[PDB]
C-alpha cells in the first residue's frame, strides 16, 4: 500500500530543525512543495471515499516517481500534502513540481458509469532563504498554493515578495 509510505504531519517540525540547519551549514538549496487536489471534496461527494481514496493513492504514487528516496513526502488532511526537496535548485524544483502537476492532469479515470473523472492538482513551491524558523517557509510555499488555487487551479506558483 503506497499510503502507508506517507510521513504523518507530527513530524514535521523535527525534519525540517534539523533539514534547515544542515542547509545552512553547507550552504545548500532547500524547496517545499505543498500540494492540495482540486476541488476534492467535490469529488468525494460525487464519486465517493472508495474513489476518493483510489484518487489520493494515484496522486501519491505520482510524487514518489518524481523524488529521490533522500526527500519527504508528508499527508495532512484529506486531499492535503507536503513535499520537502533537499538539495534542489529553484531550476530543478519548479521541474519537479510541474512533472507532478502534468502527470495527475493526464491521469483519466474511469467512473462507476464509464465517464471519465477530472484530475489536477494546486501546487504552492518556496525556495529556502536562510530564514532559521521553518514555520516562515511554509507560510509562503502555502501562501503560493493559495495564489494557485485563486488563478484557476491546475498549475504551479513559485512565491515572492510581489502579491
Amino acid at each position: 500500500d503506497v499510503l502507508t509510505k506517507l510521513l504523518n504531519r507530527r513530524f514535521l517540525p523535527t525534519i525540517f530543525k534539523r533539514e534547515i540547519a544542515h542547509a545552512n551549514r553547507t550552504g545548500t538549496p532547500l524547496s517545499v512543495l505543498i500540494i492540495d487536489v482540486d476541488k476534492f471534496k467535490e469529488i468525494n461527494d460525487t464519486w465517493g471515499h472508495n474513489t476518493g481514496d483510489e484518487i489520493l493513492r494515484k496522486v501519491s504514487q505520482a510524487f514518489y516517481d518524481n523524488v529521490r528516496s533522500s526527500d519527504y513526502v508528508f499527508r495532512y488532511g484529506g486531499d492535503e500534502f507536503i513535499i520537502v526537496l533537499t538539495e534542489a535548485s529553484e531550476n530543478e524544483t519548479l521541474r519537479t513540481a510541474e512533472r507532478i502537476r502534468s502527470r495527475v492532469e493526464k491521469t483519466k479515470l474511469k467512473a462507476a458509469n464509464g465517464e471519465d473523472i477530472a484530475l489536477s492538482l494546486s501546487i504552492g513551491a518556496a525556495m529556502f532563504n536562510g530564514h532559521p524558523d521553518y514555520e516562515r517557509l511554509i507560510q509562503i510555499a502555502d501562501e503560493a498554493l493559495y495564489i494557485a488555487k485563486r488563478r484557476g487551479r491546475n498549475r504551479v506558483e513559485l512565491w515572492k515578495a510581489s502579491l
